[PDB]
Order: structure tokens, then sequence, then C-alpha cells
């Protein structure tokens, strides 16, 4: 009976992939989501915070002045290291969406998954147009899985920001948003603009979220 | 949202814990268990059949004296490779869950889900009892996983059969049989004997199963 067809491998997968199950731990929390583990902490979030002051705490000195539309903006919000994790999930899946036929539903699919991570707080989700229930199968799960662990390796292979010309940032377009995500020497800094990148506007800076992903929870992955 | 309690995370956990899901593949299959996926294929099948025979195999006669109790024994039936990971994954929370520290919490939780994973084929064991329910968590779903990693690490540390002093095999008691793992130039073959191990006794040999898991189903977690 675990070889002949059936409704339990889509309510499995529906399970997984609908679900961002969240756990306290010492360091910060567990979480599990599309059936993988991430290790999230709430270190270096203190110095985000110091960095919105004006605490001119050197040699973060330079930090702060690369990123003057996240620290020097009254318009720019610090989120908790769990929606930065929730943005970079997003911003795989869109990253491996882009290339996708209008098939739709399964496309479909893939950015109702995306669209709740990046743009609410809850943990589960609630799919009902299940003509993409039935888009949901074991093997759309593997490729989510194998493609978000590709999209974690290309993070890990970018530099910390430099002057040496190496590339140190990725930038995603959403449907309503641009993400951008940057290594830095305190981990990703993950950020969320308005499409046009208005927060850039250094005269007059539009609206951004930005938050900490720890290098910790990438290693992990490798 | 996400930072709520915990009905939610005992379903999605027991879920994956309780169903073993089964994608047949040209290679073989793909599985899902407790969110981690395997790649389990059919590659050296034939071989065992022929070992069952007499003759056809000169140079695997070596290999094939090793285990008379398994290819000289109208007694052993050959199983497929899907039981074999059945097996190792049940074994593999015998020797790190059950027999290590006297798990309470509860050996018994982990105790139905290793029979129903040995001692059956089907892809879905209905847990029952609701305290044996709620002890299911995040943690300890965690606590399997990194133990069925452990398990694997351990068997992937075996030497092929040899004449040096080099392990093997591993030697898992259970409560109603005895499951042995032995790495060979086919893979690992998975055996499964009574307490007793009576498929041994050459003049009338009990009863066994067996099969063969291909070394490329371990080596993707290294």
């Amino acid at each position: 009976m675990i070889s002949p067809k059936k409704d339990l491998e889509k309510g499995v997968v529906l399970s997984d992939l609908c679900n961002f199950l969240v756990s306290q731990t010492i360091q910060g929390w567990k979480v599990y989501w599309a059936g993988i583990e991430f290790d999230v902490t709430h270190k270096g979030m203190a110095l985000l915070h110091r960095l919105k002051t004006n605490d001119f705490a050197p040699a973060w000195s330079m930090t702060r002045n690369l990123f003057p539309h996240l620290f020097q903006n009254p318009n720019s919000t610090i989120e908790s290291p769990l929606w930065a994790l929730r943005v970079i999930l997003a911003a795989g899946i869109q990253d491996q969406l882009i290339d996708q036929s209008l098939i739709e539903p399964l496309a479909g699919a893939l950015g109702l998954i995306s669209d709740w991570l990046l743009t609410t707080n809850t943990n589960h989700f609630n799919m009902r147009t299940q003509r993409v229930k039935e888009q949901l199968s074991l093997k759309m799960l593997s490729l989510i899985r194998s493609n978000i662990l590709k999209f974690i390796n290309k993070l890990d292979a970018l530099h910390v920001v430099n002057y040496n010309g190496l590339l140190s940032s990725i930038e995603i377009g959403t449907q309503n948003h641009t993400i951008i995500i940057t290594r830095t020497n305190m981990g990703f800094l993950v950020e969320l603009q308005e499409p046009d990148k208005s927060a850039m506007n250094r005269m007059k800076p539009g609206p951004a979220k930005f938050s900490l992903l720890h290098e910790s929870t990438l290693k992990a992955f490798t």
C-alpha cells in the first residue's frame, strides 16, 4: 500500500508548504517549512537597533554610511529575523518562479505561497483555490526544496560588502515589492522596498522594511 | 500568526512522521518521510536474485559465501529496496533513540513508529491514544531527523566486507527481530531475522528477509 497512488501525498505536501512552524529556543527560533529546518538567532539584532540611532559607535560607521536608506531613513522599520527568513524564502521561490510557463496553476500555486510568506506574518496559509492544491505533489515539493537549497547557496556565494568589484548583494523583483539581500560583516541584510526602490531617494527616502539573517542560519546548508 | 500555540504544530509533525510517501521513478523510487527525501534504486536487485540460484557468479561467490543464511536458505526471501530503507529507518530509531537513554518523554511513540516502519508495507500509520500524539512536537521531530542522519553517517563509516580488522556490519535488536546491516561491494545488505538469529542455524535454517540498499541512497547525506 505504500506503492498505490493517493490523496495522502497531496495532504502531506499541503501541510508542509502551507505551514510555517516556529518554536522558541534560548537562541532565537527553530523554524520548520517545506520539510526544512532553519535555526534562526536574534544575535545581531541589538546592533541593528543601535545603528538606527545616532550613537556614533565607530567602526560600524562605514556600515551605516553604506545603507543610509535603511539606517538614516525615518520611513524604514526593523523587522525580526523570522521575517528576514520569510523574505529570503519568498525570494528564492520567486527567483525560480519567474521562468515558469503561465501554466498557470503551478506558477499560481507558487505565487500564492510566495505571497503568503512575503506579505503576511501568519503561521498557516489557507490555499483554497484547490485547482492548485491538486497542483501540489511530492514532485513539486522536491522541486521547491532543491531550489530553496540552490538559492541559499547563491547567497553563500556572495562576498561581504567590498570595494573590490566582487558581487555582494542580490535583487529580486516581486509583484508589489523589490527584495534586496546584501552580505555584510553583520550577516545578510534583508530589505523590502517598493518596486521603484523609493527608499533609495537620498534627498526624500521612501519606505523600507529590513532585518538581519545571521550567517549561522545558512551555514547548516553550507 | 507564527507566534501562537500548538495544535497546528502537532498536526504537521504527525503528518510527516506517520506517512511514508512513495513515488515511482525510472531508477526506482522517491521516498518522503519525516521531512526527509530519499532516492531509492533497484539497481543491483537482479544480482540478488541470481545469487539465490546456483552458479552464475564465481566472482561473487566470496561475497556470497559470507551469507549462506540468505542465499542458501529456502526460508529466506528477497524484499524490495523500499523495505530495506524502512528497516534502516526503524533501526536508526531503535539504535539512536530507543536504546540510548530510556526515553520518557516517550519511547512508546518512537516504538510505534519504528514498529510500523519495520513490520508493515503501508503508507500511513494511524497513531491513536491522544497522549502519544501530544508527545509529537517540532522539537523531537528535529531529534528524530538528526538521529536518522547520525545513523546514516554510521552506516557510511562502515567498510566493505574484508579480512582485515575493519568493521563492516551493524546489528540491532528490536522487540521481535534482529536487524543486521552489512556493507558489501553490492551496497548495504539489509537483513531481518528472529531475535535468536535462527536463520543462521545451517542445518535447520530459520526465516529471514533481506534486500539491498544501494550506496547512492546514503551518499546524498554523505
